[PDB]
């Protein structure tokens, strides 16, 4: 596969955003590497908050929420989705696929070796993150999930979805400021919508952005269907705190959060909500609200653990 990377200039003085940048290289699974960028803030040894953000989004989407976890002493990994952000972007649609999304963020995990993990997750966040859970239960300790799925394609994905997928397929230009503006209830300032298509200098830079919603098994026979399945399983074994933060104004996974309740064991007892005046991307309407949420769910649900573990 070949890779485009976009230009730093493009990453200059976007609101509300001043966090470093830091790099690693992932297999691309075809005999090279493609670099990815994260955010790593807060205190070294304190465990860690995994925010992954999905389509067509990137770590930006989080910058109001990571202040207020590092006010609270939380290190904050917050990686971009290769195709994305501030990441190597694979130049062809093609090569974007579930179980390289999977895999690239395995990597991530791998390389940082992170433990004791709360995940917050969102969108793809959670199709890629959840797998991530289900994969890897030593390495995480908790999970938020707020307006995202984890489908088999064993059933139908809704009205809302595939409105979506139509929309996304048919356009002639993908707009990804575009897209953002859709899915929230903001009236977005043009800087910030700037700050979205930043990645995104002309089209050929947009395949990861394509691919991704006919990614979303809708089908039985998808090629992630099974793998899918199998994290469920797990997830319906997974005993530690997992809350639930969707929002109000989110059609493409409404209700989504009542199947994470019935099936995940660790869901009872945690204080679920439903976030008031929140789109789709509700970390851009209400980031705020929902990072203090975050902090207050893991000061809700304490580790205990000796120094250095
Ligand atoms: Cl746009
Ligand atoms: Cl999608
Ligand atoms: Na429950």
């Amino acid at each position: 596969m070949k890779i485009l990377r976009t230009p730093d200039s493009r990453f200059a003085n976007l609101p509300d955003y001043n966090f470093d940048p830091h790099y690693l290289m992932v297999d691309d699974s075809e005999d090279s590497e493609l670099r990815v960028h994260y955010l790593d803030e807060g205190p070294r040894d304190a465990d860690p908050v995994l925010l992954l953000h999905g389509e067509p989004s990137w770590c930006y989407l989080y910058r109001k929420m990571i202040p207020i976890l590092t006010a609270a002493g939380h290190r904050v990994i917050a990686p971009d989705l290769p195709g994305f952000g501030r990441s190597d972007k694979p130049a062809s649609r093609t090569d974007y696929t579930y179980q390289r999304h999977v895999n690239w963020m395995q990597s991530v995990l791998d390389q940082l070796d992170l433990n004791n993990i709360t995940l917050f997750c969102q969108d793809w966040g959670g199709l890629i993150g959840l797998r991530l859970v289900a994969e890897n239960p030593d390495r995480f300790a908790r999970v938020a999930a707020g307006n995202t799925m984890l489908p088999t394609g064993d059933h139908d994905l809704g009205e809302g979805f595939r409105k979506w997928q139509q929309f996304s397929q048919e356009i002639p230009q993908f707009h990804v400021g575009g897209t953002i503006k859709s899915g929230t209830v903001t009236k977005l300032s043009q800087a910030v919508i700037d700050a979205y298509n930043a990645p995104f200098p002309d089209e050929s830079y947009k395949e990861g952005a394509r691919q991704f919603p006919l990614l979303v098994p809708s089908t039985p026979d998808d090629p992630a269907s099974e793998n899918n399945r199998a994290a469920w399983i797990e997830l319906s074994k997974w005993t530690k705190p997992f809350i639930t933060l969707f929002s109000d104004s989110d059609p493409v996974t409404a209700g989504g959060d009542r199947i994470m309740q019935k099936i995940i064991p660790g869901t009872k007892g945690q204080a679920h909500t439903t976030i008031a005046n929140g789109g789709h991307f509700l970390q851009e309407d209400q980031g705020e609200k929902v990072a203090k949420l975050l902090v207050q769910f893991i000061h809700d649900n304490p580790r205990h653990h000796h120094h250095h573990h």
